């Protein structure tokens, strides 16, 4: 168990443009292409991300390249972010992986907004953070994934994913 396996589990792998659980164009391993409703805007974005004339289809190698880029950006956004970095710094390894999950999934901005849980995590009030985390749109939209990520933070083990 690592952050790569963890996310690959949570997001799936899809080699052809598809629609996210909220309506958005996505591809590979959880990579958001566009929030616009144009499939055309979406092959163009994809086209652009990959560096060749896609077609709306990528190889597995291509998908992993994007993934590697996205995990990177996530880690680097956390470390850069003044609100996020101290939370991350205070956590153990398992729990850091889950924090990364939460940011990949939702944006550095996104979660820099998850104010109270951030402060609960930092204060190592696991149970309470878990309850607060579940009180979100995120949770209510994708409850099975969210539960897995929340248990990982609540427990510090990889149980939800064996
Ligand atoms: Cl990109
Ligand atoms: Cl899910």
């Amino acid at each position: 168990m690592n952050i790569f396996e963890m996310l690959r589990i949570d997001e799936g792998l899809r080699l052809k443009i598809y629609k996210d659980t909220e309506g958005y164009y996505t591809i590979g391993i959880g990579h958001l292409l566009t929030k616009s409703p144009s499939l055309n805007a979406a092959k163009s974005e994809l086209d652009k991300a990959i560096g060749r004339n896609t077609n709306g289809v990528i190889t597995k190698d291509e998908a992993e390249k994007l993934f590697n880029q996205d995990v990177d950006a996530a880690v680097r956004g956390i470390l850069r972010n003044a609100k996020l970095k101290p939370v991350y710094d205070s956590l153990d390894a398992v729990r850091r992986a889950a924090f990364i999950n939460l940011v990949f999934q939702m944006g550095e901005t996104g979660i820099a907004g998850f104010t109270n849980s951030l402060r609960m995590l930092q204060q190592k009030r696991w149970d309470e953070a878990a309850v607060n985390l579940a009180k979100s749109r995120w949770y209510n939209q994708t409850p099975n994934r969210a539960k897995r990520v929340i248990t990982t933070l609540r427990t510090g083990t990889w149980d939800a994913y064996k």
